[PDB]
């Protein structure tokens, strides 16, 4: 996720 907690996604 996020970054953070990337996206998602990417």
């Amino acid at each position: 996720t996020x970054p953070g907690v990337t996206x998602p996604g990417v």
